[PDB]
């Protein structure tokens, strides 16, 4: 968890200062960034050694060394360029004089272009996968200083020209940098896919792992254009990840479910929910002798509460097998549960081993009454010791506060997969960030963008699509003219404050988007062609337009439409953002 906290910690950081940051969190935000990522070269070697044992490869001391000597060379343009900013800030409107305005130019500018320099040497020929997070660590922090051009450039005295060919670069870049991190993340997704569950297992650990590093990133990229988002930006990441199953053994000796039986049945892409029952069955595992004898956690059903705007709840399909004891349900409504940790058990045989899940304890937290607690299963027959705790694969974001203030990632599914040859049942839990706000609520200050997925309601035959690896979250997808989302919106004021919408889209034709509320229209407008039929969906595939009209909030219920679909003609809906307006 060095490594998996530092890119859980630099993306909730990072959400303080998205969009166009005040001066005073921009810069804690890097004296704190540099403790973190650039402190030294310690978790730089630690980025690559990740990927290394995630997929048992090695780089060449060669390459190793070359791109180690380069970061030390940036920590120090860097260590060096946020020196000069946090006295940049401090000091008045009537100390900047033409000699410190020149100091920083040159300082910005030997940060910035021994970046560029230095990038390939993450990239090497080879070795693209196993440099992924060193990359896409980098890669940030260079997108992440050139925003400081658009920011301060004109009070560093920098001509026109100077920023405008910044922020060109910042363009290009933000785009480069996202279609190859993506590239390669897959690349090295469909090398582990094979047939067994032992490889299932690291498969997945890539999936985790690189998502937390390298994919939620990477979806922060958009928002440092601080022109196109100058107020600070309200935001969240929708993609879920699972942690390691829980066993209670390191080998299953070919009675893992196969990789085709987990694969399949973990959720498809879908809108989004929350955990709201769990239901425990529960059988007994006979010891050989009688005292080495246990009861375990056999199958369940999951029931969800979708986003706001609908209570009508999805109670799930049965998972693994029925229970021969009683059944124990957590119901686990106006909580949010932050931790699971897990006992296992296990019995051997002269030439069988059988294990299971015989406690699973949930830490969880309500917000209406700021108050944690836990809830728990038992199986009530010998229950063992711990052997699986979520804070290992999902540590905190801040680790300064307690953990119910300062988790990551929020437990929302959970799916009990069956051994082979009837030997038992692995639980697979599934999270969601913290970042996610059940509310969907539309700041008056901040740009607030809303994920289509928070509707709950699709119509028109839309459809929950695989995100195309960048956004953060999973999209929309129109086939055909008419409705397509429903999402509940809660305006955090109530005077008459005024918003432009403006939609994150890639289509096939032109088309019509058509936003109502509570039944009634009020923006309609046209929007290009971003692809053709059948492209695969890149970075510039995608593109952000917006409504002309301004409107106020006189509903709750937002609702999207299209028109202008041929047959063949296919729209994908990203997100949908409201900015305030005087």
């Amino acid at each position: 968890k060095d490594v998996i906290q530092k890119g859980i910690s630099v993306v909730g950081d990072l959400l303080g200062v998205v969009g166009f940051p005040f001066g005073g969190a921009l810069v804690s935000f890097y004296t704190n960034f540099l403790n973190t990522i650039w402190p030294s070269e310690d978790p730089w070697k630690a980025f690559m050694e990740q990927v290394e044992a995630l997929m048992d490869q090695k780089i060449a001391d060669y390459a190793k060394n070359k791109a180690l000597a380069e970061l030390q060379g940036l920590q120090n343009n860097v260590e060096d360029y946020v020196s000069a900013l946090s006295s940049w800030q401090k000091n008045p409107v009537s100390s900047r004089n033409p000699h410190s305005q020149g100091r920083i130019r040159e300082l910005f500018s030997q940060a910035e272009s021994h970046f560029r320099n230095s990038m390939p040497s993450f990239a090497i020929s080879g070795y693209e996968v196993l440099f992924l997070t060193t990359y896409a660590q980098a890669a940030n922090t260079h997108l992440f200083l050139l925003k400081d051009a658009q920011i301060y450039g004109e009070e560093w005295g920098y001509e026109k020209e100077d920023i405008a060919e910044f922020y060109k670069r910042q363009l290009k870049l933000t785009q480069e940098y996202t279609d190859h991190c993506v590239k390669w993340y897959n690349v090295g997704l469909d090398k582990l896919r094979g047939s067994s569950y032992e490889s299932w297992v690291n498969f997945n650990r890539y999936r985790r792992e690189m998502t937390l590093t390298v994919l939620d990133l990477i979806a922060l990229f958009p928002l440092y254009d601080v022109r196109l988002y100058p107020k600070e930006v309200k935001t969240e990441l929708t993609r879920d990840v699972l942690t390691d199953p829980i066993v209670g053994v390191n080998n299953l000796r070919g009675y893992g479910t196969t990789f085709s039986n987990i694969e399949n049945y973990i959720r498809k892409p879908h809108l989004f929910d929350y955990l709201h029952r769990i239901q425990f069955h529960t059988r007994f595992q006979p010891g050989y002798y009688g005292n080495d004898s246990f009861n375990y956690w056999s199958g369940n059903y999951v029931s969800t509460r979708p986003s706001i705007g609908s209570n009508d709840i999805i109670t799930s399909p049965f998972y693994g097998n029925k229970s021969s004891e009683p059944v124990q349900n957590l119901e686990f409504n106006g909580e949010k549960v932050y931790r699971a940790v897990a006992n296992t058990n296990l019995a051997v045989w002269p030439s069988a081993v059988y294990s299971g899940v015989t406690k699973v304890e949930f830490s969880q937290y309500n917000d209406q009454t700021d108050e944690a607690s836990t809830q728990t299963y038992d199986s009530k027959r010998n229950v063992g010791a711990v052997s699986w705790d979520s804070i290992d694969q999902l540590p905190p974001e801040t680790t300064d506060e307690p953990l119910e203030k300062g988790y990551s990632h929020q437990l929302n599914y959970v799916m009990c997969f069956l051994m082979q040859g009837s030997r038992g049942t692995i639980p697979v839990l599934t999270w969601t960030h913290k970042s996610v706000d059940f509310f969907n609520m539309i700041d008056s200050k901040k740009i607030t963008q809303l994920p289509l997925v928070k509707a709950y309601k699709l119509q028109s035959g839309a459809s929950v699509v695989a995100g195309p690896r960048f956004t953060g979250g999973d999209i929309i997808q129109c086939t055909e003219n008419g409705s397509a989302a429903t999402i509940y919106v809660t305006p955090d004021v109530s005077y008459s404050q005024k918003y432009r919408a403006r939609i994150h889209y890639a289509s096939t034709s032109q088309i019509t988007f058509t936003l109502s509320l509570d039944g009634a229209p009020f923006n309609q407008y046209y929007f290009d062609k971003t692809i053709n039929k059948g492209d695969t969906l890149t970075y510039n595939s995608f593109n952000l337009a917006s409504f002309s009209t301004p409107f106020e909030l006189s509903g709750n219920n937002l609702q999207i439409g299209v028109t202008g679909l041929s047959a063949g003609d296919k729209v994908y809906i990203d997100k949908i953002e409201f900015i305030p307006v005087n």
